[PDB]
């Protein structure tokens, strides 16, 4: 019978079967990586990260399950799973007085999905989720390729009391242009700007980027903090938020000791 066969195929390493089954059995796993506030944000900010386990409990490479997801047309549905579970956890936390906020990725498929907003509206209401508890994170490349969808989407999220962010910012031709049309409070700059910081020029480039962002009234998020050296440099440069294994890596628990007033 069908269930027996799906299960058999998944056991065989057919990642498409693994994905189809995981949506129906919670065989995904959410991880959370703290976003650290340098400028006095009270919120407990976490980025959510998705992992997939195969039936034998081992993790399947994201690159491979991402690939299989596009091919089986499963991307929008995966985002929904993450969004739904993110909403659930966030309701339970906020109810226990935790000021927690989650950054959630949207794939380009979801970016182009007219059904997202309507469905989202009811997922939020069903959980009676507090205002501005969710930040949707869209990669620069995607928001750029589909600027029309991105403007519309971010307008909708606004109306829903949701925030938004662009990640991997600053690699396009004119990064700051796409910002004109979009409704985003957060800009998460690409980790390539955090490479070779010893070089004074990279230092200036970073500082200038962060400066332009604060000019456009954006909150800057700088990732890939792997050392004290880089943490200090980012603080000096005036980054509003930072993230990195050095602060804390991804964890299945939201147990981070945020300290920001």
């Amino acid at each position: 019978n069908p269930a027996e066969e799906l299960a058999a195929a998944a056991q065989r390493g057919d990642v498409i079967a693994i994905l189809q089954q995981a949506l129906e059995t919670n065989s995904f796993r959410l991880l959370f990586q703290p976003v650290i506030s340098l400028r006095g944000d009270s919120h407990e900010n976490y980025e959510v990260l998705l992992r997939l386990l195969n039936p034998q409990g081992q993790e399947v490479p994201p690159a491979e399950f991402l690939h299989a997801a596009k091919e089986a047309g499963l991307a929008e549905k995966i985002d929904r799973w993450v969004i739904l579970n993110s909403i659930k956890l966030l309701a339970e936390h906020r109810a226990k007085g935790h000021q927690t906020k989650l950054f959630v990725h949207l794939s380009s498929a979801s970016l182009q999905d007219p059904g997202l907003l309507p469905w989202l509206g009811v997922a939020l209401k069903a959980a009676r989720l507090p205002p501005e508890s969710l930040v949707f994170q869209i990669s620069e490349a995607d928001a750029t390729s589909y600027l029309k969808q991105a403007k519309q989407l971010t307008q909708g999220l606004a109306t829903l009391h949701c925030q938004a962010a662009i990640s991997q910012f600053g690699c396009s031709l004119n990064p700051f242009n796409a910002l004109k049309h979009l409704t985003v409070q957060f800009i998460k700059i690409d980790g390539s700007f955090v490479q070779d910081l010893n070089q004074v020029e990279n230092q200036e480039i970073l500082k200038g980027l962060i400066a332009e962002l604060h000019e456009q009234q954006k909150l800057s998020i700088v990732p890939f903090v792997e050392s004290a050296s880089v943490l200090a440099t980012l603080w000096q440069a005036g980054a509003t938020y930072i993230q990195g294994y050095y602060l804390q890596g991804p964890s299945q628990a939201m147990d981070y000791d945020f300290s920001s007033g």
